[PDB]
């Protein structure tokens, strides 16, 4: 069937949309080539609709069914609980889209009566009706990039009432099931450091390692009714309350399999027969489906000593090489199998024999050196999108602060330390907003973070090593330098100069601010300070951070 059917009604915005980078008094200090930076808007949604609309064929063989049986046997060991209305409510982000039925996210969060009462009626309807398709809104994402222009991604999501109900039925399931079914292959269980560790140990575990990333073309669109029903049958293996079983059956039939699409004006835009990108099960559903298909394709291609790492639609495989000719042949067969299962590639995969050249989840393993001179592996990425977004964020308040997310996830990196930390601490100092909590997104879920906790956060996730790294790789240094030339970002020596100032200003404030100065900016001084563990570091509850992925899942932790 077709992934989408369209009526011709447009995908429409809620408010005016900016596509050009906003400029303020701070912009030039970060980036001179403003025309290189853009945001996607609904006005390009038609281009996206074109790309994501196609027929899906699916041919399922014994490998597919063998792997599904295995996954189901592991899923049968999972026991999951229903969430209360109140529990689900507290998982709703403050900025989440309002209901059509007369309440908003903040009415949900402080548990207003009107909100709770509608949520109860949505649940009851789900229990009582397992056939009536549930309304969804289709919107165009506003995301920031550097010109290479990408059309807007689409988001499809049900009403706030339903979203709360999804959490009630499925939050526990999607939080716990994937690691049990997929074990070490489940990507969202890892911090950046742990992900590095897994990749490195896996690479070393092979006599002659070969790895490839596999890019499915428009993964959500390739997901069929079959796939979504199969994913439900996996959830149904769990030990669940009777109401949970019913609600999951109902959500699958009425929501997950497909449904009508409504624009922000209330017009029927058409019909969806593929993955909704804005439902609770998007991440878990995609991960299970990617893993199921990839696992079976590995068996089809007879890949030797395969190890998969799967993060929703993002897939990387490390295996034993058979030489370049046989590896190329193997991947072609792997790709043929994936194609038959309805996951054909965007870029065809290519075997890689250098771990540092494998990009997976937009990132790669690289190497630098700690204080002792000892080599330390860490996760990095091309800093172009991070810097484009940081520039947008310099002039505009956004619901999600990608700069803060990038500092957390990419703290050991040359570009996050020298540029992101320096820039945004300067901004926070000037406004005296060091103490103000900011929202960021990690593995799809929204976190309120106090910037002053950064040193504790980085110590816990990455270790004190992250404040001491030096002698980065020629490839990494060149990629950063190239990026700065592209965007017209000041050379790394200007940032060192600015960092000395930011460090000194922070030290003058004493307290947590001084702690930021000492740890975050020790790289900036010729004669360093001795960095020892931070006392308060244990107090922070980082449980829940790297357990599961929740993209489009409307989660607040
Ligand atoms: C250590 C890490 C692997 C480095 C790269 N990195 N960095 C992230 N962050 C850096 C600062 C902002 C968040 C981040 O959250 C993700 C991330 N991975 C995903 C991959 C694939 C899908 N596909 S889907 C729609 O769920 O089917 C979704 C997600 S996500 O939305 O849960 N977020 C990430 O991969």
């Amino acid at each position: 069937s077709m992934s989408y059917t369209w009526t011709g009604a447009l995908i429409t915005p809620c408010a005016a949309e900016e596509s050009k980078l906003p400029i303020n008094a701070l912009s030039n200090s970060l980036l001179r080539h403003h025309n290189m930076v853009y945001a996607t808007t609904s006005r390009s949604a038609g281009l996206r609709q074109k790309k994501v609309t196609f027929d899906r064929l699916q041919v399922l063989d014994d490998h597919y069914r063998d792997v599904l049986k295995e996954m189901k046997a592991k899923a049968s060991t999972v026991k999951a609980k229903l969430l209360s209305v109140e529990e689900a409510c507290k998982l709703t982000p403050p900025h989440s889209a309002k209901s059509k039925f007369g309440y908003g996210a903040k009415d949900v969060r402080n548990l207003s009566s009107k909100a709770v009462n509608h949520i109860h009626s949505v649940w009851k309807d789900l229990l009582e009706d397992t056939v009536t398709p549930i309304d969804t809104t289709i919107m165009a994402k506003n995301e920031v990039f550097c010109v290479q222009r990408k059309p807007a991604r689409l988001i499809v999501f049900p009403d706030l009432g339903v979203r709360v109900c999804e959490k009630m039925a499925l939050y526990d399931v999607v939080s716990t099931l994937p690691q049990v079914v997929m074990g070490s292959s489940y990507g969202f269980q890892y911090s950046p450091g742990q992900r590095v560790e897994f990749l490195v140990n896996t690479w070393k575990s092979k006599k002659n390692p070969m790895g490839f990333s596999y890019d499915t073309r428009c993964f959500d669109s390739t997901v069929t009714e079959n796939d979504i029903r199969v994913e439900e049958s996996i959830y149904q293996c769990c030990d669940l309350a009777p109401e949970a079983r019913q609600a999951i059956k109902s959500l699958t039939e009425r929501l997950y399999i497909g449904g009508p699409l409504t624009n922000s004006k209330g017009q029927n835009c058409g019909y969806r027969r593929c993955r909704a990108s804005g439902v609770l099960t998007t991440s878990c559903g995609n991960t299970l489906t990617c893993y199921l298909k990839a696992s079976a394709a590995c068996r089809a291609a007879k890949l030797q000593d395969c190890t998969m790492l799967v993060n929703g639609d993002d897939l990387v495989v490390i295996c034993e090489s058979a030489g370049t000719q046989e590896d190329a042949a193997s991947l072609r067969v792997f790709t043929e199998a994936m194609t038959r299962y309805s996951a054909p590639p965007g870029d065809p995969p290519q075997p890689e024999y250098d771990l540092e050249l494998i990009t997976s989840c937009s990132s790669n393993v690289s190497v630098a050196h700690d204080a002792s001179g000892k080599r330390v592996y860490y996760l990095t990425r091309d800093p172009t999108t991070p810097l484009a977004r940081a520039a947008w964020e310099t002039a505009r308040h956004t619901p999600v602060n990608s700069w803060l997310g990038n500092i957390i996830m990419y703290a050991p990196t040359l570009w996050a330390r020298m540029i992101l930390m320096t820039h945004f601490f300067s901004i926070l100092l000037a406004q005296e907003q060091l103490e103000k909590a900011l929202d960021c997104q990690i593995y799809g879920a929204c976190y309120s973070i106090e910037p002053l906790d950064l040193p504790q956060i980085i110590e816990r996730l990455h270790g004190l090593s992250a404040f001491s790294l030096h002698s980065y790789s020629p490839g990494e240094i060149n990629r950063v330098a190239s990026c700065l030339r592209k965007l017209g970002v000041p050379p790394l020596r200007v940032w060192r100069h600015r960092a000395r100032s930011v460090r000194a200003r922070l030290l003058s404030q004493g307290g947590r601010a001084a702690t930021c100065g000492k740890y975050l900016f020790n790289w900036a001084v010729k004669t360093k300070l001795k960095l020892t563990p931070i006392p308060a570091a244990s107090q922070l509850d980082l449980s829940g951070w790297f357990v599961a992925g929740y993209s489009g899942g409307d989660i607040y932790h």
